[PDB]
């Protein structure tokens, strides 16, 4: 009997018979702005909020007090729960507050302290592009996502990993093969408007719905309808 | 006269005249989600719960434990057959995995061996493009062994993801997701099957609480 | 309340809840000819007259007085304002660049922002892929500035020339050439923008004698 | 009077006035399972069984019982012809693989060879892409022993894997799977044949119990 | 107030408000046969002839001795222009190239320039892809000789053949040949065009025996 | 006034205004079996055989004895022309008779000579990428295809040089750099059938149809169709 995280997406976890399985990789991946870091913020956000779970927002993309301003225009006071530490942003250069102290396997280190450190249930990496970009060398993302993959299945926490393309799945062609979840974000054109669509590409452990739902991203974040 | 080996997936032994032709290597291609795990390990469990034959599941895209955890999902006791004796699952030294494979299938008397899956190798080589030699050798090692193996590889067009798997294998399978209207449907074809006149369709499957089913 | 500045041209302002947010770094993206300099030079030029807020303009692409003389021809006296101290034209040392940009940002306590064109700017290092690294200084130097900047790529398919500028963007507008069914239309979409709920659809557009015009 | 070599693929000669000119080299390519290896198979061994010409069928996509035992299924019985010396099968260095392919046919006194597979011998070499140079010194001892060879290859677009193979060659057969409406079918097309006025239509075919029929 | 020059094809000017902008580098851009070497000589040659314009083609495609033959096919009498001083034709060290264009065009006051081609220069540095650095070292001798210059570039989609080419002009235009219905029929179109308020249309064209004329 | 040299190929002449301008270089592209071989083969052999002038056939695509065979299937006596001093094959394993002894210099020069010994006014070079195949870089067809250039400008003769793509007019993107006329060879699909057409893309110094015509390989050759 699977026990099942909730999303924190109204209107989502109907098509994954509740929730994710606890312990899974989710690759959530889309082009530009079709809401993956949104998305992954409310996992964090209604995760610490509505369910009591503490959660790891790790971002290379922005910094954390770009992220507590952007989703502050959703309603969600992400300071407020990091006080209360039920939720740590990783950005880093900031250190989160009251743990201390590119290099890959600092970095990775660091995210298992954290989560150690909060009892995270739940983790987010926005994104896979954010750490390849910043390498040496691009391409050993390869290695990099073989490293998280091993300290991901350790932790054993719930966890949406970001990656982003506009046929290709992912960015790399390789973040897909360390999820045991899929979902696509996408914008279709019809006809002088983009709408946007979630679909649910791949669910370990779940007969979930294989139909593109439309979806908006409203004043208090994602909702998935009909 | 072919001997043929049971696929265990309800619809499918009668696409291939009863079965795939014993000692055959068949490349099992399809995109992420299409169903190949669950594809191959009703092949290796089946094999063993219904058909009594010994099995061998090598696994580089998950452990042991997330998968026997995932199929039991399907209502499949993996451990069960692992204390029978009747399935090992195998959870970068190129050399070593290969005589580890060939030890534990030849240990178990394995007549079905699974390999999930070439991209997973590859990607843990120091250059991912020698997943050619690698190929070589292990299709020398499958063509010793003599067992019915599936491997399983993943592209989005291309047939395979290195363009290289197919030329081991003598039998190839599809597992597709198709558009309609706005639902995902799954399909399976039989692209190629040696020794066997297969059927040429597309046929439409389901992956249920009892795992594969293909229909008419 | 999210503080938004004005972007100058008319009909654009409706369709991002009166504005930028202050503070965002936005990729304006399109083919050669598609009005990504005019874009540009329209938001620094009209955040000076209309507004009072003085602005940069860096430019590769072009030098100081090819932008004055090509943008009197849409009746904007560029030098009237530089004057004034309101406008910056900027017209290969990648930090001593940076540097200066921070420089005269600070000197003329500039509001806006334009660095025309990523591309130029890529095409005049020892090695053009070495953009990545580029991007990244420039990245961190914005988010210290927390100025308001549009940024300019040029790619027709792929959003940018090198897929990289969108992860410094927290905005995206693409402009484009339709054609329909003898003749090329402009339009502009709003692919992107942070704190707003911006339109989605693709609005027409021109570029006549007082600059660029959107329409419903 | 060109004089022409009999195929042994019912319905196939007629497409061809009669045959392959002798001494021709002829490319067959296809995607996987289009059919290839058995075009091939009949090829060498209705050559033997029925006209007498002896053959030589060089492998190194399988090994020489893989193809016995898959050629009994169309009812060919391989071992007989070897055994009269009219078939010899023939199971990386390059220039010892090409000197026993001279002297087997010439111990034969072959009439037929066929190499199945160009891609088999490139994807063995030190680097792939030397195939360019290998295929060159393949092409010198082809027009020296002048036989009548069939060379496959495999791409499913490009005419062959390599762009290279179509320049070693004066034919060129196409085998094609194409879709309609829910199952693929089989088709063949002569792109090229060295001297003969041959069709230009496509063909369909079927494999079935008795190997390869061509329809009209 | 912008000063045109004239293009000396008719029908052409009235696309571009009388003429291209003094001092203007265009790009000018077809694939293989669609007129751009006649489009420049025309617009060298017309300069002269009509207009009283000294002006300097380039060419690294061909020899003056074929332009010259050639370009009396058209009525154009380009040694009657030489030795009058009106025209000059020049005819790998790229340093000394430059050097060579710049006093050429000095050397005779030249208003107007043709660099026919791009990829010609190309193809003759010792790596290809030193283009871009070289393009760069173009536009700065472009940008203080402050001709009027049509550069040509040649690509089949992509505006040009190496995706620099269209970041040093300002003004882009396009010849193609389209599919109707089972004849090749010629466009000319103006993508972008500083300082000018262009037709966006596609427009027809004929080169004929007095050279190139565009309709409506 | 152009002078005119006639094709050779029945149906063709009156799309370029009675035949190619002297002195220029043609390129003949097109994919594999569209007739690059014979067309050009017929220009030589008719060249010799119905307007007297000398050619030489270039090539590294077969041996001289391949093509006098394949040529003979249309009635075309080469060995012939070749005793007369009309025609010259080079293909060079055989040296030409009368005109004894990859190296790419060598090769340039034996064609000049031989052009020159048999006052030849027709070339033929079948084919561009035969050559390149042989270099020990491929890509060095670019450095090759200069050369050559050279040469053929100081030779002035009709030249017919072909290369073979299946979008591209060409294998490598330059060929079309040295030649002032184009042709395709093509095999369009309609429906279950391919037929074959010829199109004038570029033809220096005429007023080319720019029509796609019909054309088929018979037993005496090529015959262009309305
Ligand atoms: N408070 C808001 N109200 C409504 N929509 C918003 C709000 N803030 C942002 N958005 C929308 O959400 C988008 C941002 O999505 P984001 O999660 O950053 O996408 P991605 O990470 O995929 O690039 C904006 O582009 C905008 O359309
Ligand atoms: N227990 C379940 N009940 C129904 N469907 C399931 C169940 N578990 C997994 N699935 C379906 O099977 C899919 C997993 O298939 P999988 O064999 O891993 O595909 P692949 O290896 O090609 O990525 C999930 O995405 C889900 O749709
Ligand atoms: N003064 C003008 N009046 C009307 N249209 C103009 C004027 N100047 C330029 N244009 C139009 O605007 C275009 C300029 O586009 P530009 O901003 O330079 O595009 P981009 O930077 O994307 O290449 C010209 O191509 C032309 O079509
Ligand atoms: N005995 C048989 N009877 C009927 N069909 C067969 C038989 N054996 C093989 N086939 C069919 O012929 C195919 C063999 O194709 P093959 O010659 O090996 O193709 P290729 O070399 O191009 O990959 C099999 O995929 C199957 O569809
Ligand atoms: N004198 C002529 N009369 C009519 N058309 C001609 C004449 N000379 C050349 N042409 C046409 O012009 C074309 C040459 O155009 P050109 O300017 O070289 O194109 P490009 O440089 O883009 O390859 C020839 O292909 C032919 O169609
Ligand atoms: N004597 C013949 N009679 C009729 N058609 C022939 C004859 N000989 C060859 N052909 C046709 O001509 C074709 C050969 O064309 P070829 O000039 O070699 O093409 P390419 O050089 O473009 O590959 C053959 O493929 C065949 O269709
Ligand atoms: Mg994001
Ligand atoms: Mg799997
Ligand atoms: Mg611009
Ligand atoms: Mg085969
Ligand atoms: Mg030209
Ligand atoms: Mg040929």
């Amino acid at each position: 009997p699977v026990r099942r995280v909730k999303s924190g997406i109204p209107g989502f976890d109907e098509l994954i018979e509740g929730g994710f399985p606890e312990g899974t990789t989710v690759l959530l991946t889309g082009g530009t702005g079709t809401g993956k870091t949104t998305f992954a913020a409310q996992f964090i956000y209604k995760g610490a909020e509505e369910y009591g779970e503490p959660g790891v927002f790790v971002t290379l993309e922005e910094r954390a007090r770009d992220l507590r301003r952007e989703m502050a225009s959703f309603g969600w006071d992400f300071e407020k729960y990091e006080k209360e530490g039920k939720i740590a942003i990783v950005d880093g250069v900031s250190s989160v507050v009251g743990l201390p102290s590119f290099n890959v396997d600092n970095f990775l280190r660091y995210i298992y302290r954290v989560v150690k450190a909060i009892n995270a249930k739940r983790l987010v990496i926005d994104s896979i592009p954010s750490i390849a970009l910043r390498l040496e060398e691009e391409r050993k993302i390869r290695e990099v996502l073989l490293k998280l993959n091993t300290i991901l299945l350790e932790m054993g926490v719930t966890t949406i990993l970001t990656t982003e393309a506009p046929g290709k799945l992912s960015r790399y062609g390789i973040e897909e093969f360390i999820a045991r979840g899929v979902i696509v974000l996408d914008l279709q054109e019809k006809n002088i408007e983009l709408k946007r669509y979630v679909l649910i590409r791949k669910m370990r452990e779940t007969r979930h719905s294989m139909k593109k739902y439309p979806f908006e991203i409203g004043p208090n974040g994602i909702v998935v309808y009909p």
